[PDB]
């Protein structure tokens, strides 16, 4: 009847701890560190990680300042439990799709939202750009993918984890929903070892220029 958009429709699915981050889930959440973030922390004691209520967001930010310092120009890259936050190419490729419309970003996680955010927000993105994140942490990874997509077909998908079995499910929820192999790009890599620097050229080759 009128105009109809050719902008193509991208959707990411993508883990978290281990896959944006360096490490694994199970290597960050019992830390000292990631502990130090919970209401009541006691040094060397370990709290529910998931369900215990986490200390306000500008308490985390100074807990995340004085571990690695302001992030900034000055940033230290090689300094001790770097591999905690998100790589410098994984902050590129997210101000990347952060602002691209077309380009749906769904973190599917066993992780919890207030520390997402954190890392976020420590690592200089805005509350608008934290605002276009879709977090899906109820920790059943098929569910969450195939409940974000029933109900306009995507041209490409996207799915990264490290670990190989939830992995697997994120796939079997896409597949199940009738995507075929020219429209899935799924990666299953080691922490550490994803492209993001090339999987941020794919993305901007299905654009115009
Ligand atoms: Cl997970
Ligand atoms: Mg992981």
């Amino acid at each position: 009847t009128g105009y109809v958009s050719t902008m193509p429709k991208v959707i990411i699915f993508t883990d978290f701890d281990g896959t944006v981050t360096g490490k694994s889930g199970n290597e960050t959440v019992f830390t000292e560190f990631y502990q130090s973030l919970l209401q009541g922390y006691k040094k060397d004691v370990e709290q529910d990680y998931k369900n215990t209520p986490m200390k306000d967001p500008i308490e985390a930010q100074a807990l995340f300042e004085a571990k690695y310092g302001k992030y900034n120009e000055n940033f230290d890259h090689d300094q001790q439990d770097v591999d905690f936050l998100m790589s410098p190419e994984a902050v590129a490729f997210f101000h990347e799709v952060l602002k691209n419309d077309d380009v749906t970003v769904n973190i599917v996680t066993k992780n919890r939202a207030e520390y997402i955010k954190a890392v976020f927000k420590y690592q200089g993105f805005s509350d608008e750009e934290i605002s276009k994140l879709t977090i899906l942490e109820s920790g059943y990874k098929f569910n969450d993918v195939n409940s974000r997509l029933n109900h306009e077909r995507a041209n490409r998908v996207y799915i990264l984890d490290d670990s190989p079995t939830d992995y697997a499910e994120m796939l079997r929820a896409v597949k199940g929903k009738g995507y075929n192999e020219e429209e899935i790009r799924g990666y299953r890599k080691n922490p550490g070892e994803f492209e993001w620097s090339q999987y941020l050229e794919d993305v901007r080759e299905m654009f115009p220029p």
